[PDB]
């Protein structure tokens, strides 16, 4: 159907659950779905569908980067009809209180790219989280009383960043930790008045680096549990 | 102790709550507070502290547009010690959806203005409200039982924007409201590891505009109850 | 009439003297007009109309920063028919050769502010005081033989900069002082065919902050006898 | 050894040819590689080293994004010790003289990302392909006697581009296709005193989109026969 | 002495006028100044200097466009110690109610170049006339008596201007003319502590272009006085 | 027929050579064309059309600057029907392997101009030259066996930058020189489908500032035989 895509309309849940390794996605297609079957391959994206307790869910890698991640969001909202994507994946830690393993709900994300002021005729767009999955990232994490630290995040075009300074000056202001796709997927939800969140498990702290899957499983239950709830 | 407070340490409560209106602050102080005292009324700011249920509190007018609310937030939370700053107050529909006399809770605001760029290092800086202060106000309208609409604001420079086609894209995007703070706010929290949130009553709709102060009473309900919540 | 504006057509002189601070509008008001009438207090704004050796004039607050002052001088070209609006104040001294209790009149002001890039396609607009509105108020200097600095004013968006390194760029370029309206006033004034002035009183110095009403009083006269001049 | 990147110093030729689609690299590997080794899989991003005319060369993929690509040149050329990156793959015709099918080597991007301007003091930096490698290729396009276009080429953030002037005003200026890695991989070689270069085969128009396979197995034959030269 | 001036130190006068064309600064120099001397020929400047009712002055062409008046201005405020530079011309009218042929005194100029913002950290610097010469020219014209209009200037970097809205916006702000230097000279010579001030000859109306020298003496008696005031 | 030039369509040979120093076009026109005859000088700007080796060849100054340049540049393709015109001249060397008396041909030109972002809706315009004259520069010089270095070249605003650092930014980007028009010149050729080309000869180091004539008429035989070619 798509470029990307070859998969057709319906084929995909209404919930997705994207990370940016496509191999990661075909382990959380095959260690949490039942009956999971590859939907979409293009690009060896690994796009999957299949249930969690019952209800329907997919689950397809988006690259790495706001460009990449915006061709598959977009594409799933118009064309696959998609309701909630759930961003789920690793990121760098910013801020000193925030540790390597230590999983985050982000509230919003900040970002170094040039999309959104694009799309937002020059000004400052806000890439906000839907509030809906927010709460319900939150509340999963309430529920299963696993702890996760909500705030602020940075989408960056660089992963190599050359301003060296703008790691300090996030930490100033509180940001909890680096990925890069967030910033792109939020704006695109909400033109498609459809929802969109993301939690990552912190896999390295960029102001001085310091079991792993522990974490990663985790994270996985909250989106997991979440999305049931959305 | 500062250029536009009179005021000294401890003369603020830990939570204030603002609007641009410096007599509606007036209003507030006798109308909900206590044994309200005024505390600072340098440039008519109307600066009062009393108390809500037993707890103090302090209201106070911050004027219009961003350099303004600007100059009372970072003296509050760096010379008083504040820790939580509510604004209340109006603001004008975007979304069709959105109607006049609606209460609206920001979960973040864009902005045309260049203050968060200059903070920023020329990035996207993403005007987040504290989520406590946004979780506080949502219970407390579900509490309350008052119907409120959570999502993204824009604080304008402009009030007569030159750009009129901002306001349709903005519609595109599903912005609910239109003020002139929240998005200078909000960072300023985050510098301090402060708290600061919005809760707005429309008092207008910009995109046609069409028992006002009922629902006034109401917001101002739903941030007072959610102080004590803080 | 308007939103910040309960006074009708005809209430305001053609002339208006506008402060930041409403007090010093109330005061200026008792002080220096006879006859004066409360026209307009929407927010507490101390709107007066009287008049000065025989001619109508009107003295009103503005609220801080570009945002503020650009809604009521708006309002005031537009709504109001006004032809001609002196922004009188104070201001900090930037020039090292600039002492705290001296007069300083703009010829124009630069600005950290996006207002007037989003007014002029992305260009460099100068925010240029009206030559005649400049000449009244060097006139009146001379007449009365008050000296008076004349040259570059800065409007800043943040009263608390966070750029450091921008006070001694500007001292560099002998930008006289800074404010926070003056250029968000001129760029309207032009649009409207209109004019606009400014001149203010060094109550600080920000590159080394060193009988204060009497520099006040003497600016005061200026901006009045140049009123009546214009 | 990287993030991105399980092989060490030593399994990747100093000449690697990549391009977005992970399969494609596969397949690329698969048919014009002698002894073909997958030196590196992290994200399937298939990785490998092998011998064309007995000289050592490696194809991997880069994903989509100049975010994507960039981090995986700048581990190549850092790391791996990588001396030339010739990127192959598809593109979208800009130009009307330009078809689907054609094949376009770039002599530099433009971009609508923010990257070069964060890396260059917000100036604007030509991303331009290195002399060698656009000689390489247009020579062994002449030698081979393939037609192919020459000339700018355009990477751009947002597949989906909101605004739909764009293409007309590029077709203006005579740009003959977007892709979306090329202007970050060109500034990257530059900082690493190495060489990138770009061909692509049109596989649509984005002006009016209109034996594709041929058109792609000549390309790789000029990619491949300019490898051997460089 | 420098790479565009073969002249020394104390070969310019105090004061200098400048216009883009040479071959205009030659007959200047032939036509109203007394013994004049060629100082500097580099790149065939015609560089003159010569005494106007007893005192010293010089004339010098600039070149077209900010690039160009910013190396000779910069050079003789620095090297040849000029105190006061008058740019003296043509222009293209903008407003409608200045005509071909009128004269034009700018309080300041605005500009769609980049050079004041690389200077004045991305803000807006304000290019203001020096005061002092906007005065002595403007007294000239008052004392010889030929009508001037007095006001804002813009310096384009696009003759051949692609944004053909902007003429109409800058209309409606009531800039007077176009040219191409102005906004370059005015901060250089703030830098230097120095003067600048600039007076055109309407050559054309971009709006609607409708003896010639005539009205080029009158600005040249003008100019010419005012050096002499200064 | 134009503003800048007196001369008619048909004066100009299809390919004109241009430098900055109208001085230097007079010199080159009498020392390298036949039958050299004068078609436009309107500013001194020395524009003469004569013959090499038999073939109709033009040379003409085109001031300093981008803005500069792009006028003469834009009339010639217009107006006078031009097809190729090759920039001759001097620049600033900014690579540390690149020495005083160098010759350097431009593949593209950076710069810190705000003209091609204008012209190209803010975003990243590659000032390319076009690959045929490219080609024919460096062919020239095989030819001919004259060494002489390809790259990235940078046109500045500001022959005295205030950003110092930019020139180790460059240098670490491996820029081979500076001069002020190559990235005016290539769009505008691109913009009429027509070409443009730079050769320049080291004057002076940037960063090190360390027989002149030699290299300038190496550089000119390569120019005048390229123009030959094409
Ligand atoms: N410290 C870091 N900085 C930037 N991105 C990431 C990531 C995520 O993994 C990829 C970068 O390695 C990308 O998809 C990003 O979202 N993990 N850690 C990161
Ligand atoms: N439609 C509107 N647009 C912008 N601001 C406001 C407001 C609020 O009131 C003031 C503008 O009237 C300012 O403080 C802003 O926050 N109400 N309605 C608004
Ligand atoms: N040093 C300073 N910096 C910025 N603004 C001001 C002012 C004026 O008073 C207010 C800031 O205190 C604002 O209205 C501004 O115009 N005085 N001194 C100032
Ligand atoms: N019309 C087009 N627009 C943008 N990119 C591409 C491409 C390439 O394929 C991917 C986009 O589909 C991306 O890697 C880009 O380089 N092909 N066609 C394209
Ligand atoms: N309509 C116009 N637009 C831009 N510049 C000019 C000029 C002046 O003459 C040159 C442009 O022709 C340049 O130096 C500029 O200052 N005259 N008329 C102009
Ligand atoms: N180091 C340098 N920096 C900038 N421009 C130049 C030049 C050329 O000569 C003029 C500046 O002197 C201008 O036309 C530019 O193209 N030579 N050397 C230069």
């Amino acid at each position: 159907a798509t470029p990307h895509n070859s998969a057709q309309v319906g084929d995909f849940a209404e919930t997705v659950l994207m990370c940016g390794d496509p191999l990661r996605a075909k382990l959380i297609a095959e260690t949490y779905l039942e009956n999971p079957k590859l939907v979409n391959n293009v690009r060896g994206i690994q796009g999957y569908t299949g249930t969690y307790k019952g209800k329907p869910i997919s689950v397809m890698g988006h690259g790495m980067g706001l460009p990449s991640i915006c061709i598959y969001a977009e594409e799933l909202y118009s064309t696959y009809k998609v309701k909630t994507i759930i961003r789920v994946g690793t990121c760098g830690a910013i801020d000193m209180d925030i540790h390597t393993r230590d999983i985050v709900i982000f509230t919003s994300a900040g970002t170094n790219s040039k999309i959104n002021r694009i799309r937002f005729m020059d000004h400052d767009y806000p890439a906000t989280a839907s509030f809906d999955v927010v709460c319900a990232l939150v509340d999963a994490a309430k529920e299963l009383n696993i702890p996760a630290k909500v705030g602020k995040g940075f989408s960056t075009d660089l992963f190599y960043n050359p301003q060296t300074e703008l790691a300090q000056l996030m930490n100033k202001f509180h940001f909890l930790a680096v990925e890069m796709e967030s910033a792109g997927l939020f704006p695109i939800a909400d033109l498609y008045g459809a929802r969109a969140g993301c939690i990552c498990t912190v896999s390295d702290h960029i102001l001085h680096h310091e079991e792993r899957q522990n974490s990663f499983q985790n994270m996985m239950k909250i989106a997991l549990e979440a999305a049931i709830k959305l």
